[PDB]
């Protein structure tokens, strides 16, 4: 049901003189389309002008609206006040200051339209939002984008996130729902568990997924745990932690609450005790094992990270860390003997395997970014 | 008195016929030297002037178990010859030969044809057996070589610490003595062709260590300082041969602010592992405007934090190096992502919130809001980013911060690693590495 599926049903309806379909179709759809093609089909069947200003409600904001300007005074007026393709032949044929703006602003736009974005989308955005009337000139610029780009998520959390900033989040809400019937990703569901306050997205996304998702079902755990921290608490996060336990929650998702758990509380114990639990759990999960180490060196806890190296199979980075921490702080002594020790474990072909190494964007794709980023843990990934 | 500088001023003498200041040169530089080059052309001088068997026999003394000995041996066997006296003779022919046979090397199955044919002649029978008997040794030296042979054939500091691994692993069962002795030829040989480069000088140092020859290492090192160009062997002559002269002789020559910057890191290093903290911070004090870079500071806060647990401490070091550098990102951003990672939060955020901010400062400060701070917060400091990226307000980027070696180069890495600090590395300056080109 994208747009032009509706234009393809809407066009065949026509040529088959199906016009009690077409009129329930344009009843249904035609407020809500922002495909120009359709509303022109719409004034092709209406001829077989007080709906070209029907039309013109919809698209006066928009960049190619010549024709239909054209065809339709001070109709002249406010034409001249939009930034579009030969308005130089409506000026012609029509003040010369607000000509003259609109005229320097289809420069900036024209390149982004040639070239049309999903990332040229932002940076109209972006141009528009800087420099009433413009909160409506902003409504048709998003809508026309969800038309444009139905299918890809960013759109929607493009306007979702405009519509928040002017105090418009419930319009905001729908447009995510909206956004998640329409494109694909765990993106915008996490987002809409987070943002627009929906705990039941966490389960259902879960039921839905159903090993081969693994890494989703991990994704959404710890996504469930971050908004109940952030809605609940502590203790609350802390329950859920315990429940969520007769599943096979990834190595991810300990190392992501002994985090919480360090950084919220400044215990080292309990974040000792997820990353042991965790270490139980996933006796051959490289990552838990790295990861592990190099918190408990980086904060501090050096008797504890000794240990655990001690007993541990170890990347070279752990090596390295370790030999580098010994050589800082502790004897050359035992930095010698570390130094035998890694040659003697590259000898014997005992290393582990290495984990994958590891103002970007600006504008609202900038923060795009910043929240996926955000919902993103490590290497843990949305993935398609 | 480099190798080079030797052989070119020994080819000087003798294209000049300065036969005299030749004589003199062997004479003083001979038997200290391992570049076969320079022992053919004192073998070319005593050939066109003067038992020459002798000098071949003195020469394959200094190159012994050679694995490029071949033209030696035939040669050498070749004066034999031209020995009157059958059984003396015969004798010398069959020790050398034997001498040979037992030596992994190029073209040993050329002189494995020569022996038997040299065996056979003399008796088909009793021959037959003698040669039966050494084909054993043959193969064991041949089948050696298989794998010394691609390490000659690509020589280089990286397969020359290959070629003293494989010797370290004593696959002949070397007892004590004549294992060091292939040992030391091997890293004297080494010395001498690659005689600029630091790592050759740690490589036989450590060796010699291991070996309960440590006087014989500081030696070795000593020699090495002269020899190459940087800070490495001087750092490791300081630290391990417990040398704490090798500080203030660095800091001459170099009074290079970031030299400067790596040597007294360096240097307080060393009076910290000899006298503690206590004498480490005297030190830090006197450095101390004297005047240090943003690295000391980063370093010493550091070095108390893992060291102590305290956060004051390091706080007052960071703090103390950003009013003596005021402009230095790679301080602001080391002291902001130090206070978020050892869990210092309302430090860290009134830190960040004072200073000019890199982008990873920004998104370090962002991801940890989102975490565990609140959404109103985190969706501010998105704007805020958003707003300081607009107004180009950003600090241009931190440089980014190699493989893995093993054996005794890998060794040397580890040490020039754990020299090296942060964006600090040690160089030899007159050496052109694969990056020469910068």
């Amino acid at each position: 049901s994208s747009p032009s599926a509706i234009m393809e049903h809407a066009r065949r309806l026509y040529m088959s003189k199906d016009y009690r379909s077409l009129e329930s179709l344009f009843g249904r759809c035609l407020w809500k389309s922002y495909n120009l093609d359709l509303w022109m089909l719409y004034i092709e069947y209406v001829r077989k002008f007080e709906v070209y200003e029907f039309t013109l409600g919809q698209f006066e904001n928009y960049w190619d609206s010549y024709g239909l300007f054209k065809e339709y005074r001070n109709g002249y007026m406010r034409a001249l006040q939009t930034p579009m393709g030969s308005l130089s032949e409506l000026w012609k044929d029509f003040t010369l200051p607000l000509f003259q703006s609109s005229f320097q602003r289809y420069q900036q736009i024209q390149p982004l339209i040639r070239g049309w974005s999903v990332k040229n989308a932002a940076r109209l955005i972006d141009l528009e939002m800087e420099n009433r009337p413009h909160e409506s000139r902003m409504h048709f610029i998003h809508n026309y984008i969800l038309d444009s780009f139905f299918y890809a998520e960013e759109v929607y959390f493009f306007y979702s996130e405009y519509l928040i900033g002017i105090g418009q989040k419930e319009k905001a809400k729908k447009v995510v729902e909206r956004g998640i019937e329409m494109s694909d990703g765990m993106f915008l569901s996490l987002y809409y568990g987070l943002v627009m306050d929906e705990e039941a997205v966490y389960g259902d996304l879960k039921r839905k997924y159903s090993k081969v998702f693994s890494k989703e079902l991990d994704l959404l755990r710890i996504n469930h745990l971050n908004y109940v921290l952030k809605k609940r608490g502590l203790e609350l996060f802390r329950k859920l932690f315990i429940e969520l336990g007769n599943e096979g929650v990834g190595p991810h998702v300990f190392i992501y609450c002994a985090f919480i758990e360090y950084y919220a509380t400044g215990s080292r114990a309990t974040p000792y005790n997820i990353f042991s639990s965790g270490l139980l759990k996933h006796p051959d999960s490289t990552l838990l094992k790295e990861e592990f180490f190099l918190f408990l060196l980086r904060i501090g806890d050096e008797e504890n990270a000794r240990a655990l190296f001690k007993r541990l199979e170890k990347t070279s980075r752990m090596w390295d860390s370790m030999i580098e921490y010994e050589f800082m702080v502790g004897s050359m002594e035992l930095f010698r003997e570390l130094v035998d020790q890694k040659m003697d474990a590259i000898k014997a072909d005992a290393i582990l395997p290495p984990l994958p190494p590891r103002v970007q964007m600006e504008g609202i794709l900038g923060r795009y970014h910043c929240f996926l980023d955000s919902f993103n843990f490590l290497d843990l990934k949305i993935r398609d």
